[PDB]
């Protein structure tokens, strides 16, 4: 995670959910990068 105490989960963060913050963020993660590439234009 990006904001975890170390590897996963942060200090204060719900590990017991099964929804899995860190499975849920690789599913928007690569929305943002298909949307940088998919659409590949600036501002000039």
């Amino acid at each position: 995670g990006p904001g975890s105490e170390d590897d996963d989960i942060d200090l204060f963060g719900s590990d017991n959910e099964e929804e899995d913050k860190e499975a849920a963020q690789l599913r928007e993660e690569r929305l943002r990068q298909y949307a940088e590439k998919k659409a590949k234009k600036p501002a000039l």
